[PDB]
């Protein structure tokens, strides 16, 4: 049965305007801005972006490569998708 998400887990996270996107829950380092309550730190692959999002946006990436892991047109996304698949535990700093 499913846990709550945690630092590591893999996602395709939703934002407005975007397709389902490759990333990661991030961790938050020592001395680092912290989400707001309920939120968490998602790490879009291939754009290598920052947002804060609650779980309805999140969509765990075994159940959800099928549907959402096919090339995009959009800028990074298909780097992206090389990332989650190949690396998506590297520092992409
Ligand atoms: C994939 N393009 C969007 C997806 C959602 C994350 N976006 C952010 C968030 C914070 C800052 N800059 N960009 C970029």
């Amino acid at each position: 049965m499913p846990h709550a998400f945690k630092p590591g887990d893999l996602v395709f996270a939703k934002m407005k305007g975007y397709p389902h996107w490759p990333a990661r829950i991030d961790d938050i380092a020592d001395g680092a801005v912290k989400p707001p309550p309920n939120k968490y730190p998602i790490f879009f692959f291939g754009t290598h972006e920052t947002a804060f999002l609650g779980p309805k946006d999140l969509f765990p990436y075994d159940k959800s490569k099928d549907k959402y892991g096919k090339p995009n047109k959009r800028k990074g996304f298909n780097e992206g998708l090389w990332e989650i698949q190949n690396n998506p535990h590297a520092s992409y700093s």
